[PDB]
């Protein structure tokens, strides 16, 4: 009795170790790819069964299993096995121990087993069981990662499954063309394409090159005919066209890649795709082909290699060699869509420099692809409504609906049945073989079917292997099939043309997966190969690892974790992860940039992102030094693997920062003239290749800055209210006054000021308390002249009021004052609004009680409406700024205070081994803050600046040059004494204003 896979017996302690560990084993070999809980408990249940059936032979030692695994396991399966699962035993360095949980494995293998084993067994066991999980999982991701999907579900592990011929041995739109889209779908397929060159070139072509002896080096080239190089050309185009895109900010439309293409072809890189493509198209192409893998020795070799291998090099090599043909007619149908859809000039400029460049290789490839011969070969290599009529053509057909097992149809012909009567017509499917007689013509009865068709029998299509021989004998052009437990079929063709059509699609179904499997071998063992020494941590500070006392990392904010973050750590560890080789973080360069001055100088950041810029190169070795001045140089070649593929990541992140540095950090460079030389001076010296590109971008924008702080009067959109004028005509700047000047323009104008100063405020302003420092004046420009702003406003409103002795006036005034309220609540200018309540809860005026009893009751209610927004830590307010949409001024406040409650409720750094790690915390939590800050200052208002009453309130001075304490020691003398205590009488003071004191007032224009 088989130990049950639920287990009826035991349930719960098979099904909580491998969905977990699996999950890693999937970022392991694909991680672009998400994870899903339902796939991988359907991976888990196929795990399971293996381990099954490999105890079910019963081993006791680390040898008797090997045994099983060889017998078992198809081949060359467990050839790779079992050099995987001895590398557990020879206890040779690997990247991890089995992910899965060992100890929860191995006390179930002696249950399911039935007596005690070893623990150098189990691990033998789980070490098989761990290649074969992240086999599935490699396969299925490739598939997930071809349909360009980047998700996998328990749905598209199935469909993977199937298509092997091992695994199953064992286990049994879009109308729209945006021009951002292109981009990342070329960027998909360029990725794919290098790929299967990567296929032809260290899986097809290997071997030749490998075998000298057998072929030479003409050999080899009459064959591929330089893939190589159109290969190392996908792979810079790729390089460049990743780095333009990390370069392009959120603000822009779409990154600029035209300069890319035209350095490119400039240097007309796109030739050797011409030589290619003829090479190939060639009339004496095939013969000499076919003539290469007949000659004595060929036949041979190729099946020592590897297992059906020959077969495919022969009916499918050369349909992949085809791809770099259809690849490059596929730039220039793109190009032509970029200079039309191209959002800049300047981009567009290259875009035509680069097509005209291409024009000779284009109008060749045109014609040599337009070819009597060549043209017939491009359109025979190149839902679900098609399956629905071929399976309609058939008449009796007994099997289950074709689409329960098959997803395409490959191809449409004809066959001659060996012993069979008449010709059968053939419906092409993947995973499905389709035979039927011709009926067409032939008299039927009525009422009887009409269908062209009719099909006696089908086929899985699964582990099936041919061999043909053009025999003397009547079998031509034909193939061997052999089914199931049956005798195997061999299918003749008319000619050979159509002899490799079927050869083609048939070996390319059960022959893909081998390729895509022995390539993920390959390109593995190559990364192993490569032993690359990080920098000299002595010549090169960023280079020491990474421990818990150089910098620290969150479990919390992340899970997978996926995308590292950091908690604290040295300046150095910061910047090596501001420039991290291996990924970049839009949003950590974002954050540093904002809240660096609090533990970092503005002087000492450019310095250090110098320092982890240049690198010092590894010191050439002693053979190198004698052949550095002569032939047969080593030109460095393995240190450039490495080098250009660290320098590009590393420099180009350090370029980004000094990107954004430039741009949104301009006053920095503004406040020290120094700095800024540094930073031009320090381009100067940058230079390379592709380095100028990037290098004209710096330049460009701090050009661009120089112009802009030299030397405006944007435009808005349609309509500006038409201005509110006054009882003292315009220009008398002089009768300007609280009670002259009209109410709504009054609010107006300063909520255009104060929402000017808001959206001046820099976010760094307000980090480690710049403001409260000594250098104050410097740090913080223009949160400070927000500041003194409502600090003058409200001394002046109170100034208004206690001034006017008359308390028939200074009843009007107040009147006035809260009417002006209204216009800065209906112009969403909180502030505006909060620092009227000031004025009114102030206590030269909070106690006029004879004043504040002869206003209005409606508007009173205006007053104790915004005397609410402060209760309870400004509820009622924050509420209320969430319902509103800008433009809109902020009560700064708020922010201030809850900054402060950031930076006193986090340690500025954190303690680790003695060590002192800056804490990176509160710097992002800081930023969070500021976010809301910036979410605001997006939309200006639309309103009509007037010269003279904008000037009028920026030269406001209430104190004139008094002190503060000095100047409101007087309002509270002045209120003493406009209103007296309660058992002194109360004095009839004379008027001072001499006009109109009604109001207009408040009410807009129809206009």
């Amino acid at each position: 009795l088989p130990y049950e896979f639920f287990s009826e017996e035991n349930a719960p302690k098979w099904r909580g170790l491998l969905v977990p560990a699996l999950k890693k084993v999937q970022g392991q070999v694909h991680p672009t790819l998400e994870s899903n809980d339902d796939a991988l408990q359907y991976v888990e249940e196929l795990i399971l069964q293996l381990l099954n059936m490999l105890c079910q032979a019963q081993p006791r030692s680390a040898s008797d299993v090997e045994e099983r695994v060889q017998k078992s396991f198809p081949h060359p399966i467990d050839k790779w096995a079992i050099a995987d699962a001895q590398s557990a035993i020879e206890k040779r360095k690997r990247r991890n121990p089995l992910s899965l949980p060992v100890e929860k494995i191995h006390p179930l293998l002696k249950e399911v087993l039935g007596y005690k084993i070893d623990h150098q067994v189990s691990v033998y066991i789980v070490a098989v069981l761990e290649y074969i999980s992240a086999d599935i999982l490699k396969l299925v991701g490739n598939y997930v990662r071809n349909i360009r999907h980047y998700e996998i579900t328990k749905q598209d592990i199935k469909v993977a499954m199937c298509a092997d011929k091992v695994l199953m041995d064992m286990f049994h739109t879009s109308g729209e063309q945006t021009y951002y889209d292109l981009v990342k779908a070329f960027m998909a397929e360029i990725r794919q394409y290098i790929r299967e060159l990567n296929l032809i070139i260290k899986v097809f072509r290997e071997p030749f090159v490998s075998n000298s002896k057998l072929f030479s080096a003409n050999d080899v080239e009459n064959i591929f005919s330089r893939i190589v190089d159109i290969h190392e050309l996908s792979v810079k185009l790729l390089g460049h066209i990743e780095d333009t895109v990390e370069m392009t900010d959120e603000g822009s439309p779409h990154p600029l890649v035209g300069s890319c293409f035209e350095d490119l072809a400039e240097e007309l890189a796109f030739d050797p795709y011409e030589s290619y493509a003829r090479d190939i198209l060639r009339p004496g192409f095939h013969d000499r082909f076919l003539s290469q893998l007949s000659k004595p020795g060929a036949a041979l070799y190729l099946q020592s290699i590897g297992e059906g291998f020959k077969e495919a090099v022969q009916y499918v090599l050369p349909r992949l060699l085809l791809a770099p043909v259809y690849h490059c007619l596929h730039y220039f149908e793109l190009l032509k869509q970029l200079e039309e859809k191209s959002e800049d000039q300047e981009d567009k400029e290259c875009l035509k420099q680069a097509i005209t460049a291409l024009l000779n290789v284009q109008s060749g490839m045109e014609k040599i692809c337009s070819k009597s011969l060549a043209k017939r070969r491009l359109s025979e290599s190149a839902a679900i409504k098609k399956m629905n009529e071929i399976q309609k053509n058939i008449d009796g057909w007994e099997g289950k609906d074709i689409g329960q097992c098959c997803n395409e149809f490959i191809m449409e012909g004809t066959l001659t049945r060996v012993g069979a009567k008449h010709e059968r017509h053939i419906f092409l499917f993947d995973g499905l073989m389709i035979c039927c007689k011709s009926n067409h013509g032939q008299p039927r009865l009525p009422g009887a079917s009409n269908a062209e068709y009719r099909l006696k029998e089908k086929f899985f299509m699964r582990k099936v292997q041919i061999n043909d021989k053009d025999d003397t004998n009547e079998y031509k052009h034909a193939f061997e099939i052999i089914l199931k437990d049956e005798n195997s079929v061999i299918f003749s063709a008319k000619s050979a043309e159509e002899k490799n059509n079927w050869m083609a699609a048939l070996i390319s179904l059960q022959y893909r997966s081998t390729l895509e499997r022995m390539l993920d071998v390959t390109m593995l063992q190559e990364e192993k190969e490569e032993q690359m020494r990080l920098p000299s941590a002595d010549v090169y500070r960023f280079a020491e690892p990474d421990s818990e006392e150089n910098i620290i990392f969150e479990e919390n904010m992340q899970p997978k974790a996926g995308i590292p973050i950091i908690k604290a750590g040295t300046v150095i560890k910061l910047i090596e992860r501001l420039t991290y080789h291996m990924y970049a973080d839009p949003n950590f360069v974002r954050t540093f940039l904002t809240t660096y001055r609090s533990f970092c100088k503005p002087q000492e950041l450019l310095s250090l992102i110098i320092e982890r810029f240049e690198i010092p190169e590894p010191e050439p070795t002693e053979a190198d030094r004698i052949a550095i001045e002569n032939g047969d140089q080593p030109l460095s070649a393995e240190l450039k693997r490495f080098r250009k593929e660290y320098i590009q990541p590393v420099q180009l992140r350090v370029l980004n920062v000094c990107r954004h540095w430039v741009e949104h950090h301009f006053y920095d460079f503004e406040r020290d003239a120094y700095l800024l030389q540094r930073m031009e001076e320090f381009i100067g010296t940058v230079r390379g290749k592709a380095m100028k590109k990037w290098v004209e971008s710096i330049t460009k924008i701090i050009q661009r800055k120089k112009i802009a702080r030299d030397n405006h009067n944007i435009t808005f959109q349609s309509s500006p209210p038409t201005v509110e004028w006054h009882i003292s005509r315009p220009g008398h700047i002089e009768t300007f006054d609280l009670l002259t000047l009209h109410p709504i323009e009054i609010a107006r104008q300063l909520t255009l000021l104060e929402s000017d100063l808001y959206r001046a405020v820099q976010p760094s302003e307000l980090v480690g308390s710049v403001w409260t420092k000594e250098d104050k004046e410097i740090n913080s420009p223009n949160l400070l002249k927000m500041i003194r702003h409502t600090t003058n406003l409200t001394l002046w409103f109170e100034k208004c009021i206690v001034e006017t002795e008359n308390l028939e006036e200074r009843v009007a005034v107040v009147s006035r004052i809260i009417e002006i309220l209204q216009v800065f609540q209906e112009l969403n200018n909180f502030n505006g609004v909060l620092e009227v309540v000031s004025a009114m809860n102030s206590s030269p005026v909070y106690r006029l009680d004879h004043t504040f009893e002869q206003i209005p009751s409606r508007q009173k209610k205006i007053l104790e409406e915004a005397h609410e927004l402060s209760e309870d830590h400004y509820k009622k307010y924050l509420a209320k700024l969430r319902s509103i949409n800008p433009p809109c001024v902020p009560f700064f406040g708020i922010y201030l205070t809850n900054i402060l409650k950031t930076e006193e409720g986090n340690p500025e750094v954190l303690k680790r081994h003695g060590k002192e790690l800056i804490n990176f915390s509160k710097r992002r939590k800081v930023a969070e803050i500021t976010g809301e800050i910036q979410q605001y200052q997006n939309q200006p208002y639309c309103l009509r600046v007037e010269s003279d009453i904008k000037r009028f309130f920026e030269n406001l001075n209430p104190m004139g040059n008094s002190m503060e304490k000095e100047f409101t020691d007087y309002l509270f003398n002045k209120s003493l004494e406009i209103e007296p205590r309660n058992p002194k009488p109360l004095p009839r003071f004379p008027k001072k204003y001499s006009y109109p004191l009604k109001s207009p007032g408040v009410r807009p224009s129809n206009p």
